[PDB]
This record gives structure tokens, C-alpha cells and sequence, in this order.
């Protein structure tokens, strides 16, 4: 029987639009009237970042800032702009003011809370976790938030998930992960038993659905496939 339910981060609570915006608006601060479009340093920095995160997925975890920070060092060095020593701060505060929930999640998230164990598994330094959770008026409607830092290693790691499992007393059978990642949330929670909700909010990932134990556009019809399960 489901009684607990797990949530992704990034593209599951919080938007893939908010973070372009958010992070268009860091570049741009960055910059300053420096003569580089704001939009093309954002381009090269999610090429770089995207193929980093690549790397390391399923690998021990390391310091996401360290690996931002240097992509920044070096973009600056292609770009002749002056490294940005506050970037993580920028960070920091363009992340409370343009972080953004999807419509739905609050709604989705308290109909859960009290009934099921309701937990967040995120590839993430725990405190930048728990501020951005904090940010975004949504850190108390969790039972527990699992990180990569806690576990040792990224998703798809079995152990992210085995530790929200043992974290919530309950076996993995027993456990829903929702994710808009078909190979690091769909399978790499399957790998623990538990039953894997694949959000695909736009459609674009019909090529992966069969990784997914189900399929959904909105989080609100997570609820009745738990129900329907029960
Ligand atoms: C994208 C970014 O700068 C960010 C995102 C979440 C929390 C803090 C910073
Ligand atoms: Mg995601």
C-alpha cells in the first residue's frame, strides 16, 4: 500500500520557466551594459552545466557551486568580462524573488500531507535545498527532504532513494516518486521498488514513457493514482 510520496525538484515543484527567467536575470546583473547579450551567456552556461551534470549522474556526489563557479571562470576568460566573486550571491537572491511554484503544487502537496509521508529527493547541496524550499513558501509541506549531498551520490543512484525510503519508515513498494527525469526519477527509483510517476508537462517525452510506471501532465492526478493503487 502507498504511504509515502516522493517529489522531484527542479521541472516537477519548481518551473523550468521560472529558472530561465531567474537565471536570465543573474546574467544580466552579471553583466551589467558589458557588450554580451545576457541571453547568449546563459546559452554557453546551461551547455556547460547540462554537460557536467551529465557526467556526473550515478557518480559520488560533489559541490554543485564549485562546478558553477568554475564554468563562470571560465566564461568570463572566453568572454573578457569581469568574474562575478558574488555569483552565488546574485544567485541566492534572484532565486527568492524569481522562483516559482507550478500552479498546482501547493494544492497537491497539502491534499497529501497527513495522509501519506510526503518527501522531496533532489540532486542538491542540502542547505541550498532548504533555503530554496524556504523561498518558495513550500518547506514545511515536506515530512522529509533527501539530498545527493546526504546520500553520497546523484540520482540515479540507489542510495538517494534508499535513504528517503529508510527515512520514512517505509519500504520501497510502499512509495511513489514523482519526476519529470524518465532515467534518473522513473528509473532510478523503479530500481528500489518503488512505483514511478513520470510528469511530462508538456508532452515532449512520449519516446520515454514506457520507462514509467505511469504518466502525467499535472501533479493533481498524482492523488488519484495513489488512490487508485490503495
Ligand atoms: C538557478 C539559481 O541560481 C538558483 C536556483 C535555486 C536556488 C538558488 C539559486
Ligand atoms: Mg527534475
Amino acid at each position: 500500500m502507498i504511504r509515502a510520496v516522493f517529489f522531484d525538484s527542479l521541472g516537477t515543484l519548481n518551473s523550468v520557466e521560472g529558472h530561465a527567467k531567474m537565471h536570465l536575470k543573474i546574467m544580466e546583473e552579471v553583466l551589467g551594459d558589458y557588450p554580451l547579450n545576457p541571453k547568449t551567456l546563459l546559452d554557453e552556461y546551461n551547455k556547460l552545466t547540462r554537460e557536467a551534470f551529465s557526467n556526473y549522474a550515478g557518480k559520488p556526489y560533489r559541490g554543485l557551486r564549485d562546478i558553477l563557479e568554475e564554468v563562470m571562470r571560465k566564461l568570463a576568460e572566453k568572454y573578457g568580462f569581469k568574474y562575478p566573486e558574488n555569483f552565488w550571491e546574485i544567485s541566492l537572491r534572484m532565486s527568492q524573488r524569481y522562483g516559482e511554484l507550478y500552479p498546482e503544487v501547493v494544492e497537491v502537496l497539502k491534499s497529501l500531507k497527513g495522509k501519506y509521508h510526503v518527501g522531496m529527493i533532489t540532486d542538491s547541496a542540502t542547505e541550498q535545498a532548504m533555503a530554496f524550499l524556504d523561498a518558495l513558501g513550500i518547506k514545511d509541506l515536506f515530512d522529509s527532504i533527501t539530498t545527493s549531498e546526504e546520500a553520497g551520490f546523484f540520482k540515479p543512484h540507489p542510495r538517494i532513494f534508499e535513504l528517503a525510503l529508510k527515512k520514512a519508515g517505509v519500504k520501497g513498494e510502499e512509495a511513489v516518486y514523482v519526476g519529470d527525469n524518465p532515467v534518473k526519477d522513473a528509473g532510478g527509483s523503479k530500481n528500489l521498488g518503488m512505483t514511478s510517476i513520470l510528469l511530462d508537462r508538456k508532452g515532449e517525452k512520449r519516446e520515454f514513457w514506457d520507462k514509467a510506471d505511469f504518466i502525467v501532465s499535472d501533479l493533481r492526478e498524482v492523488i488519484k493514482i495513489v488512490d487508485e493503487l490503495n
